[PDB]
This record gives C-alpha cells, sequence and structure tokens, in this order.
C-alpha cells in the first residue's frame, strides 16, 4: 500500500507522564496524596486538542485491589498537544472517595462531552480473594451481591476536562444481572461515522445511541469476547473486536455492527499477546485508511511493545510496525503492559505505556510509572523490520 505519510521525517517523543513515588518528580495531588504506583492507562485527545490522560492511582503498592484512587492529567491548553513535560498540568483526581478500588478508565468524547467509564469494587474484596491488605484484613473474593460486585460507573465533563460529575452508578442498567467480576474497557471508547458511542466492556459493548447532548445507554452483549476489550470501526463501516485473550498466545478478534451483532470470537495469529491488555486506534478514514494496533508483541512477555498499521477494510492483517524499544525511555523503568492511543490534533499518535521497575520482581512493591510517546506514522513505517 502506497503511503505518503512515510515521506514525512520520522519524529518522536516519549517521557514518564506518571511518576511513581521512587522517582524524583513523583506526582502526587494537590492535598499532599501520593502514589507507589501508577498503572491502567486512557488517554483522549478532546474536540478542543486539549489531552486528557487517565490512570489507576494505586496508593500503597502495585496491586489491582485496595485503595485506588482515579487520577488524571490535561495538557496545559487546547493546541499543545502535549509535545513537551512543560506542556502538562500537575496531578489531578476525578475520584477517589473511600478506601475502595475505582479504575478501568474508558473515556469517550462527544463534542462536547467526554463520558469517563469506569470499575469499582469494594476496598474489602479482591477479584482471586484471600489477599492481604496493608492494614492486615484479608479480602474476599468479588461475588454477585451488589456490595460485593464490581460496579460500573460513569462520570461527565463538559469543561475539556476540567471538572467532573459525581459518578453514577449504572451497574443495573449495564451490567449483567447476576455478574460479579466486570470490566470496562480499559483504554477507550469510539463515536461511530453514523453518530453512536459504542464503550467496550468485558463480553459486551455498551452502547450510546441518541445524539450529543441527549445520549441514550444500553448492552450489547458478545457471547466469547474477553474481559479487557477494545474496539474500533474499520474502514468497511463495521465495528472490530480486538480482546485480551483468557490466557496468553494470541488476541481474540470478533467483527460485526450494532444491528446484526458479531461473529464469534477468533485466535488472530498475526498478534501474539501475553495475556494482557492492548489498544487500537482508527487514525483515518480517507485514502489510505489506517487501523492502528498496539500490544506487547509476544505469547509470554510484556516487554515487546509494538505498534502496528493495517490498511484492511476489515483490519484483517497488520505490519511488522515498530518496537516502541527503538525509541526507550531512561531512568522510567521497564516499559511494557498496558496501553493506550488517541491521536492528536498535530496528527501524531499519542500513546500511554505502562513501565514496570521491577525492583520488588513480581511482587507488589515493585514501582509502576506511565510512560506518554507521540510518534508520527513515519517513524512506524520507517521502522527497522517493516
Ligand atoms: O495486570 C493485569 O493483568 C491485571 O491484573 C490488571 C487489572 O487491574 C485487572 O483488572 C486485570 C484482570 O485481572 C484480568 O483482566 C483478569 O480478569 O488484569
Amino acid at each position: 500500500v502506497n503511503d505518503p505519510a512515510k515521506d514525512a521525517t520520522p519524529y518522536h517523543v516519549e517521557f514518564p507522564l506518571f511518576r511513581s513515588a521512587n522517582m524524583a518528580s513523583a506526582d502526587k495531588l494537590s492535598t499532599g496524596v501520593g502514589f507507589h504506583s501508577f498503572r491502567i492507562p486512557a488517554v483522549v485527545r478532546t474536540t478542543t486538542g486539549r489531552i486528557l490522560a487517565f490512570a489507576e492511582g494505586r496508593r500503597h503498592d502495585n496491586r489491582d485491589f485496595g485503595d485506588i484512587n482515579l487520577v488524571y492529567k490535561r495538557t496545559k491548553t487546547t493546541s499543545d498537544n502535549g509535545a513537551t513535560l512543560s506542556d502538562w498540568e500537575s496531578l489531578r483526581e476525578v475520584v477517589g472517595s473511600g478506601d475502595g478500588t475505582w479504575g478501568n478508565p474508558t473515556p469517550v468524547v462527544d463534542n462536547g462531552t467526554i463520558y469517563l467509564f469506569l470499575s469499582w469494587n469494594n476496598g474489602s474484596y479482591s477479584q482471586k480473594g484471600g489477599d492481604e491488605l496493608p492494614d492486615g484484613t484479608i479480602t474476599k473474593k468479588i461475588d454477585t451481591t451488589w456490595y460485593g460486585r464490581r460496579h460500573l460507573y460513569l462520570t461527565t465533563s463538559t469543561d475539556d476536562g476540567n471538572t467532573w460529575s459525581k459518578p453514577q452508578d449504572l451497574t443495573k442498567e449495564l451490567t449483567p444481572d447476576g455478574w460479579s467480576w466486570d470490566a470496562v474497557g480499559p483504554g477507550n471508547g469510539i463515536k461511530l461515522s453514523s453518530g453512536e458511542l459504542v464503550v467496550p466492556a468485558m463480553g459486551r459493548n455498551i452502547v450510546g445511541r441518541g445524539t450529543p447532548g441527549q445520549r441514550t445507554w444500553s448492552v450489547q452483549r458478545l457471547n466469547g469476547a474477553g474481559a479487557e476489550g477494545t474496539v474500533c470501526e474499520t474502514p468497511d463501516g463495521k465495528l472490530y473486536r480486538n480482546d485480551r485473550p483468557s490466557k496468553a498466545g494470541y488476541r481474540i478478534v470478533a467483527r460485526g455492527t450494532l444491528s446484526d451483532g458479531f461473529s464469534d470470537f477468533a485466535s488472530d495469529s498475526g498478534l501474539p499477546d501475553p495475556a494482557c491488555q492492548g489498544s487500537v486506534l482508527k487514525y483515518n478514514t480517507d485514502a489510505p485508511p489506517r487501523t492502528i494496533f498496539l500490544n506487547s508483541a509476544s505469547s509470554d512477555s510484556r516487554r515487546q511493545m509494538r505498534v502496528r498499521i493495517s490498511y484492511d477494510a476489515d483490519a484483517a492483517k497488520y505490519d511488522y510496525g515498530r518496537k516502541l524499544a527503538d525509541a526507550p525511555v531512561s531512568g522510567a523503568g521497564y516499559e511494557g503492559g498496558y496501553s493506550s492511543m488517541t491521536k492528536t490534533a498535530d496528527y501524531k499518535i499519542g500513546a500511554l505505556v505502562e513501565s514496570d521497575f521491577f525492583n520488588d520482581g513480581t511482587g507488589g512493591g515493585s514501582y509502576r510509572s506511565i510512560i506518554w510517546r507521540r510518534f508520527n506514522l513515519s517513524w512506524i513505517l520507517n521502522g527497522p523490520n517493516n
């Protein structure tokens, strides 16, 4: 495929944006509250061009449960595109009430309004149960009760991310009755060419019909979908789910529409995955249309981050793409894990990528940071193995 973007000089910048407690400029809230680790990134460019970057602020250690607040940064202006560290505001909080887990940021932009879907659980519960919290208490396993299940929340901003509504619990509307575990995203939702909002979630899409300023939400159930899904519209106008598999190996993919539903999910042997979240992005709709995909391109490691382009109408096949390790960051740990992508207003891919200092190996004390990257399509296309 002829691609004019290759003619641009390759461009890339990369730096830590969410700095764990061990780092020189560790990110803290204005209250003084700091965080051991930041995980689970989500990023969107708003219709103003401002960029909003979200994460889980994991207060005491790197684990998925306990006291976790939903934190964020915005770019200082609507036209800086997050190009340098000095272009980013200080850390802020969307929600951090109680001692429970607020997480799984999954934003979608609708004119303007930013809708941020979130998962929540009580601070005494964890996915497996039996985990020891910092105060000594042993968690109960997430269950099907109102009190012990994973909830689904929506918080909305109508001032370019400056302020956020009190999160609304939409579990009874948008999560099947009798579920225990749940997840939304994490990463992002999308707005279709036809106007609907589609937010990927465990076993389902959350679908916003209506119009901007008057959205109505419902569930499209997807048998065989992952817990952590991604969605985009492909050049043929259909929907594409590319989800984390339940076991390490390969991404699982399904295609469909809002009106007629989805195919079954199948392993995509072109996209190895170690059972980790990934991210997908519709980059552009005219010649040549491109879908971007980002994950760890390995069946056993999260440290093989690879960004790729598909030109196919159904995103069937991707190029080799480029290893993010070709432009490594120093002093922010070993990069790899969950990721999120947006298209900036200056026509770059903006990506957030997890990084792990590994100071406590695989244990809970290992500090986690999140790296911000900008690169043009040329950078991907001019990679050594592409
Ligand atoms: O680093 C991970 O893999 C993680 O643990 C991080 C997330 O906070 C957690 O919600 C998610 C979940 O455990 C799996 O999707 C299995 O349902 O995975």
